């Protein structure tokens, strides 16, 4: 295809088919600056959190409003993970992970005052597209070398091949790229 | 002193000083796994939204969560311009600045698909704390190039200097780093 239609907790989008590597198409999700399926997405996937999640994880910058809106329904914290170390930062944690978009070497980096928000804590990971699990793998190790344990994994679309304890509110199939 | 207080609409702070220059510190405000102070800054800014503004813009990761929370309480989109092109961008408007504190080279990029949310439009910049007016008037630069009138300016603090073109919550004011 060129665009994948998709209907998410009623709100009904277009997602753009775009190429990612040697010639590979997948649907691109975009949450920044869509508040409608942000809220929707969120209330949708409140609802399917598992009560025994006491924080929120997530490593995308473009996830971070359905974190926040996430946070605001279930009542539960969340914590943003980044790319690289920024100014606030204390003594951030940082975990390589290598990229299928690139191949090139990437950081999952936690502040290191959000360690106190993570030890002794059970987290679920909040994504907005959970993909084959490169980088997941990478972030739970990040979590769970500070002290957390992942419990839950949470996202808009699972994608690839169909794995079975995320909670998505959809799936998205891979695609021929043309 | 260590640390500086702040209060928001009843929600009360007490903010890091730390040390961002030369010889400079500045109290500490992040948004990002704040969802309470969030929530708390965009309904009072909400309050004080001039109500010709048809639309968001914000420069920074930081603010994504006030501007997406400002979005949901009053109904008015919002647009996130970034400092790098991104992947899922369509034909990026970009605009040179300069910075301070790290005062070499900056990007402000404005994804082309977000200049039918601003063309003809009236626009209030969003941001966390205004301070310089590096990005403030290379910002407005930007939006205004491509069509958009900007009417407003909001933030949860100024600091060092009072800007009076600023919608602010509360002032912080520069520190001696111990």
């Amino acid at each position: 295809m060129r665009t994948y239609p998709v209907e998410i907790a009623g709100v009904r989008r277009e997602l753009p088919i775009v190429q990612v590597g040697p010639g590979v198409a997948v649907a691109l999700l975009n949450l920044l600056g869509d508040t409608e399926l942000t809220e929707a997405a969120a209330e949708a996937l409140a609802k399917r959190l598992p009560p025994e999640v006491e924080v929120l994880v997530t490593p995308e910058v473009k996830a971070v409003p359905l974190a926040h809106a996430l946070s605001r329904i279930t009542g539960k914290p969340y914590v943003v993970a980044r790319k690289t170390e920024k100014p606030y930062m204390i003594n951030p944690v940082s975990r390589q992970v290598l990229s299928i978009t690139t191949g090139k070497p990437q950081l999952l980096v936690l502040d290191g005052a959000d360690i106190p928000r993570v030890r002794g804590k059970k987290v679920a990971i909040v994504d907005d597209v959970v993909s084959t699990g490169s980088t997941l793998a990478g972030l739970r190790e990040l979590i769970e070398s500070v002290g957390g344990e992942v419990v839950a994994v949470l996202a808009v679309f699972t994608e690839g091949t169909p794995r079975q304890d995320v909670v998505a509110l959809g799936h998205l199939p891979l695609f021929k790229p043309e």
